[PDB]
């Protein structure tokens, strides 16, 4: 006489927190002759390494695993529950454009941003996009930045603004002014 | 033994392009759904249906045990409601900076968010009541002379229903 055993609970990660736009990579440890996963938006895949999910908001819930042997004897349920960090909303800059030289230049927002990248004509390195406070013109507390007419960065052209949740650690872009 | 009839989610209340989520909380070797528009999953979590009015109807779940014995059926309801029409705005564009700058539609949208240069933002678009010039009750709004909002550039309207919550947007006037 011969009774298979049933395949202990698998390995998942723990819980997750992913922002909407980046990707959802549940992938287990244990060995298996089959996997089966299951869960939000239609979610199934029958690997240790299901296909990675471009993360939603509608993509957020509970996600489940059970292993299976060689004669079909089945594991018990475990889960990881993956939390979708909504993007902060898309941010309207207006700016004193039509501005002389030598007068300030004033760049801001409305949407309460929380700390606020400016990216203008020298890009977005993190040379020129340093420390958020200070005195930083292009990495600053709150949707504004005033820019002195004696600063390297007092250049004509097309700024746009990134928009920082220093809770959440998610960014959305903003309209394009010149 | 027969499966007890599984759980699912009390009627909803869906605005056309908003997600119908119907899932259920019970365990299933395997859950049957079905529904309207062509609606079909073997999922706890069904794919996620991207609402239209075609979409609203009743749908159905039924639990199978491991020996294929079949619970009861079970709907929920499910109500799409439809978007308010777009609205056409006209406006007195050709004005004089110190005239009274008037927007407004016919479309009857119950409430009305003004977007303009400053953009669409909670801050700017307050309280609906009082004297808000961009957040009005009726599809008309008054900017005067002396206003924030006295701005040139691109407009637009979304109308509001108060009682179902849909919102639509308009044409862009300049």
């Amino acid at each position: 006489i011969r009774i298979y055993p049933t395949p202990a609970t698998p390995n998942v990660p723990a819980d997750f927190a992913v922002c909407e736009g980046e990707a959802i990579v549940l992938t287990t440890t244990t060995n298996a002759t089959s996997y089966f996963w299951t869960g939000p938006n239609g979610f199934q895949s029958n690997l240790q390494s299901p296909s990675v999910v471009n993360a939603t908001l509608v993509d957020a819930g509970s996600y489940h695993l059970y292993v299976t042997n060689t004669w079909g004897c089945q594991s018990l349920d475990t889960s990881v529950q993956v939390t979708v960090n909504a993007n902060p909303p898309i941010a309207t800059i207006t700016s004193n454009s039509p501005i002389c030289f030598g007068d300030t230049l004033t760049l801001s927002s409305s949407t309460n941003c929380g700390q606020s990248q400016w990216i203008g004509p020298n890009g977005n390195s993190t040379g020129t996009l340093g420390t958020p406070g200070g005195n930083n013109v292009l990495w600053t507390i709150g949707s504004t930045t005033n820019i002195p007419s004696t600063d390297s960065n007092y250049l004509s052209g097309d700024w746009y603004m990134i928009c920082i949740d220093t809770i959440t650690g998610c960014r959305s872009e903003s309209n394009t002014i010149t």
